[PDB]
């Protein structure tokens, strides 16, 4: 007999997995999919204060190797996204998280003074997004340290709830360690996300000789299988690094196969995008599947038993 | 009729082809099969001051998607590669680079002041790798916009020819900014090589639950496939902001068609790592075939015709 469930911020999940902030999340119909879905939790679109477009189209591209977006924060707004947490969110069938991106720290603070009393009311989680690669003129919080620090003291004099965070890719011990350490200054701060996408690549058609996305010169952030081994890296990093935090893991997961991978570097929720998008909610069903056949291969009945414990041969 | 031709540096080359300085270069065998090779040139094994065995064996993978590696610089030597570029290296047949990986930058210059007479005297060119992902406790110079200035500054000053550095990749337009910024201080850098692997990935085999690779918990540095739109975004970016300067690409060349996109985000020379590494040097055969079939299609007859002419939709 095996079980995926997990138990984390004082909540059950049937199973660890959810969509990605960004990916089939931002309309009522997405949404409430996602809910419907055999997803064990969702989040919510990666919001801003007002309504955003976007940026102009096309700003999606699928690849064989995955894919490239410079969507640029298209959302509702956060009144749209609180509404759905704090009236219409089925709490019954799963738990809710909220991603939130504020174009500055002033915006996250305002944002999570009004989250905070639906956060105590209903149970909605926030994952705080240090890491949008696709706004014109904004680099990343996550790769300005003190930038980072300043934002999560800001956040933390408000917001008196756990909260996670939603970091970008880092590739070196440095800023492992560097990134550990000041997120270890922060107890409220109890689960880490790793990844947002490799940001800024550049796909170019060989055919019409053009970039493949419209906006920033066809600049864009890559997922799906291009970034597997650098999002099974920060988790395990953050994992080693932030013992007293979970780390969930986004980047490459299009099997239960792949979800076996982030746990055994660390993760305690699977996050879900490029395939999500190119596959819709269905795909729930079928990673819970695959995973249960890989566990029931390895004699694992619970992730308990292998989360984390990736062997290293030095 | 079509031509491969470049002229760069005060030299001549057949075609834009060369190796990574980590790969088919380390040896009197390795340089001499090079050179024997269709490349257009060749760089020698990135050097330390004293032969280094590097990172404890197994240290490198090849993927479905590409590679994985933490050699940690295992190099004959400075002398020896000094002695080959001296004596030994066949001119006549095509241009000479040399990389250098000093681990300080008194060693960068110790190094650089006795390269200085054999540029001088037989015309080797210096690639300075300020991007080596392996070395433990050591990080990516690149990665520190302060160290980077100090060592170009105290290089530019003891050797008096141009030379280019190799570059890690960056991942927001505010370091490529910097970066640039940095660069184009110093004109004795008259080309960038972009770029190093994507730094610190982490492989994982789902079958044996383990890392691929023995030193540093298995986390090393990615080439191949899952690079090349990381290596042509930063190509570009470098392309559009260091207009004085010349690009050579490096990352996930595995066909003339990579080349062809290398070559249109604004590259001259274009190496090749991964694919060299598992092909060996009869590569070059089919890559200056593959090139030249692509520019036939196109009606291009010189590389100058499509040389950073990357088309944008916006
Ligand atoms: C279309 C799209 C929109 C995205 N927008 C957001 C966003 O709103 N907030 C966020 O944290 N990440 C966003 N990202 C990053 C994803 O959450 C995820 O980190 C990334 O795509 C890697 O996962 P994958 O390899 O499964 O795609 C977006 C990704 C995609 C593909
Ligand atoms: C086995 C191996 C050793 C490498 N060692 C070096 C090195 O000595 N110096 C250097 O500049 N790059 C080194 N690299 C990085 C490559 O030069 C290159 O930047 C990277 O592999 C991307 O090219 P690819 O996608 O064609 O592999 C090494 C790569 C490999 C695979
Ligand atoms: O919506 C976006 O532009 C976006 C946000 C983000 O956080 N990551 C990403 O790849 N795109
Ligand atoms: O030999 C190495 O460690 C090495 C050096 C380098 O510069 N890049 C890389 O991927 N490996
Ligand atoms: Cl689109
Ligand atoms: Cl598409
Ligand atoms: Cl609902
Ligand atoms: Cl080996
Ligand atoms: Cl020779
Ligand atoms: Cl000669
Ligand atoms: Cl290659």
């Amino acid at each position: 007999t095996m079980s995926l469930q997990v138990d984390l911020l004082n909540n059950t999940f049937a199973n660890p997995f959810m969509n990605a902030a960004g990916v089939m999340c931002s309309t009522t119909e997405d949404l409430v999919a996602m809910t419907e879905s055999a997803s064990g939790s969702l989040v919510s679109k990666s919001c801003t204060p007002a309504l955003r477009e976007g940026n102009p189209t096309p700003r999606y591209r699928a690849l064989p190797l995955g894919s490239i977006n410079s969507m640029g924060l298209p959302n509702n707004g956060f009144d749209f996204y609180l509404a759905y947490a704090a009236e219409q969110h089925d709490y019954g069938r799963k738990p809710l998280f909220l991603s939130m991106s504020g174009l500055s720290v002033r915006e996250n603070v305002e944002m999570c003074k009004r989250l905070a009393a639906v956060a105590t009311e209903k149970g909605v989680i926030l994952e705080l997004n240090l890491s949008c690669p696709n706004v014109p003129g904004k680099p990343q919080v996550a790769y300005d340290f003190d930038a980072m620090r300043q934002c999560l003291t800001a956040v933390s004099e408000v917001y008196p709830h756990s909260f996670g965070v939603k970091m970008p890719p880092y590739f070196d011990f440095a800023h492992f360690d560097a990134a550990a350490e000041i997120l270890n200054e922060f107890p409220q701060v109890q689960f880490i996300t790793c990844i947002n996408s490799i940001g800024n690549g550049l796909v170019i058609d060989a055919e019409t000789e053009s970039v493949v996305i419209k906006p920033k010169q066809g600049f864009g952030g890559l997922g799906g299988r291009y970034v597997l081994p650098t999002a099974l890296a920060n988790v395990n990093a953050f994992y080693r690094r932030c013992p007293g935090k979970l780390i969930f893991g986004c980047g490459g997961v299009y099997t239960g196969e792949d979800a076996f991978l982030h746990v055994l570097a660390g993760a305690s929720m699977v996050q879900v995008g490029t395939a999500l998008h190119e596959e819709g909610p269905a795909i729930f069903e079928r990673l819970t599947a695959e995973l249960l056949d890989v566990m029931a291969k390895k004699g694992y009945q619970t992730l308990d038993e292998f989360r984390g414990k990736v062997r290293t041969l030095d």
